[PDB]
């Protein structure tokens, strides 16, 4: 039960007294209680709470969640959250400040890399995929986040100069693919492979969906997707294949590289077709009212783009986690990360034909 | 039909093509309406329309508002807009950029001064400040705004060193008062003062109140508050003083000093009785039900309560106004306006026996 820095109690003492109504504005300091939740250097969580022994006077939260960002983004992503809190589609928020947020504590657990796998749990992440799609967000509607952040991530990649031996091997290898020539082929692929832009988490991996305490028995409604931080209008494919990249990664192992990675947990075509079959009328009204035909052709249609552009969470995220071996503070084995990534995507590409 | 800079015509289409849905999408610039709605050197606006011979393609806008801010604040600023329009309580929210927002268009005119008098009129605002007034929002909810302001500008004008002589004159003679006593003595009145905190507009004038186009021989729901960048937590006596005393301002004065002032046009009491009558229902659910004996107490004590906080409206816009006349680039009699809210105060203080 880790208590914070003595000056970090005095300040979300403050923001909590100041931002929230009831109980909490006349609450002492001697009475306050708070935990952390997640250390770090960047995006800390803390769980603040009143005293047992204190009432209610309305019906302000018991218990709240505080995120410190540690050390035009800000402005979009605390629009998009309050949106979101809104649309009761993530958690309320209740004070918005230059160092951080209040927010509604979720009592819950993360999901495990094994658990997304499971038909329930598949089939309500694609319900929650679906809904999320169809937000109208105040935000730039051109498609040019997934290209535009692999070529800068790709221009940033070719000029990192390691001093440390191995993670100059490693990229070495990594940029003999002739990156700028693949990341073309792959632009030729998906302009060629038709999906709807969306508004896209581009982040739905297990780390980021709650089983929600006390639903982890109930058919449905036992997740929330969370941590927005990354979402953006996208195409459609991505945010799938991404979320059935997931299945192959997993991100608690305890050892050096801190992570597992293993090709044949991708979903199966049966498993995918269970996830879309979830997806889509959720997406689309009526789409059960369509003929078997119709609905069978828009089915397909869909396995080929969402494993298509899976190819570009591979792609991305590969850059990325070469990226954050030279700039990150964070330890994690990021050089066999990018390896792992671009393997899949070789492999992924062979299946494919392509 | 002012037209906007060739320079701002293009900036404006790039925004309306990229966070527009729709025909918005493909829209080709010599295609693209624009006009100055109002200028100047903040807040810009300006109507932005597709051609009439483009049609729709689903539910996106025909015609939007652009607004560019010109030459913390903003996150505050950005959440509160899109909460209000989530909410319906303002207009909605297209999309967001550094330099602006686009926003939906209201087709409407402004109140004019005379017009906060009708019953109708008055009525309906009541009933629209009573729901702002319930709005929770994540924003500080300690009641600082009010004297944290007066005395900011209080500290800014006693060291202002005019160098025209007019200006020089008027403000000796604004400061012989004594005001720093005399801002202690308003806060010793106001403390014995019980008032709510309350999510205020703080700036519920004429200018912003809008008559909704077609809506204007309907008895009610004819009217939307705007303009709510001044907005905080604060006490209620305040937001409702504050809009009584602009029944006494008029802004559209032509000439020199560009506004009038007539304390005779001050809502007599049974005109503040019929306001407040609509006020606390639209506020307090079942008032309704409350006796005849206790309705009358709670009005009785809150027309006390907003006349004693009509007095912080003419100190702090006083106040603001000398600074203005200090530092603004717009042309306006800041100082006349100044003397006008003073004379103002002290007529009401005089009234009140205090
Ligand atoms: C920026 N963005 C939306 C993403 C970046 C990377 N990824 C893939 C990914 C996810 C998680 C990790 C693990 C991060 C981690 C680092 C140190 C300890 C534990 C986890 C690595 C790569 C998905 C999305
Ligand atoms: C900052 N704030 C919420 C306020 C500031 C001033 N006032 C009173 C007020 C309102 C409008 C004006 C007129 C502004 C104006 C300036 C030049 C041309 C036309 C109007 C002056 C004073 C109310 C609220």
């Amino acid at each position: 039960d880790e208590q914070p820095e003595p000056r970090t109690r005095r300040r979300a003492y403050l923001w909590c007294k100041e931002f929230l109504p009831g109980a909490w504005r006349g609450l002492r300091e001697d009475e306050f209680h708070i935990s952390v939740i997640r250390g770090g250097l960047s995006n800390m969580l803390f769980q603040c709470s009143l005293p047992d022994t204190t009432a209610t006077l309305g019906d302000e939260p018991r218990k709240v969640l505080l995120r410190l960002y540690g050390a035009e983004a800000m402005v979009l992503e605390s629009v998009m959250f309050a949106i979101l809190a809104e649309r009761s589609l993530g958690p309320k928020l209740y004070g918005i400040f230059p160092q951080g947020r209040l927010e509604q504590f979720i009592p819950s657990r993360r999901l495990d890399t094994e658990e997304l796998s499971l038909p329930d749990i598949s089939a309500e992440i694609a319900e929650k995929m679906a809904t999320f799609h169809g937000m109208k967000m105040p935000f730039n509607k051109e498609p040019k986040w997934l290209f535009g952040t692999m070529e800068k991530y790709l221009k940033e990649v070719l000029r990192i100069k390691f001093t440390e031996e191995s993670r100059i091997k490693k990229l070495h290898k990594l940029l003999s693919y002739n990156l700028p020539l693949e990341l073309e082929n792959l632009r030729s692929l998906l302009e060629s492979t038709p999906s709807p832009v969306v508004f896209c988490h581009n982040d739905c991996q297990e780390g980021n969906i709650l089983l929600l305490e006390g639903r982890e028995n109930s058919e449905k409604q036992k997740l929330m997707l969370i941590d927005f931080e990354y979402s953006s209008y996208n195409y459609r494919g991505f945010d799938i294949g991404n979320h059935f990249c997931e299945w192959m990664y997993d991100y608690s192992y305890e050892k050096y590289p801190f992570f597992r990675a293993n090709i044949r947990k991708y979903p199966t075509k049966k498993q995918q077709l269970h996830f879309i079959s979830s997806y889509l009328p959720a997406f689309q009204n009526d789409f059960e009212n369509l003929s078997t035909e119709e609905k069978s052709i828009i089915k397909e249609e869909m396995l080929l783009e969402v494993n298509r552009f899976a190819l570009a969470s591979h792609f991305l995220w590969g850059l990325w986690s070469i990226v954050q071996a030279k700039i990150s503070s964070i330890e994690f084995g990021y050089m066999d990360y990018a390896q792992a990534r671009f393997d899949a995507y070789f492999h992924q590409k062979r299946k494919l034909g392509v």
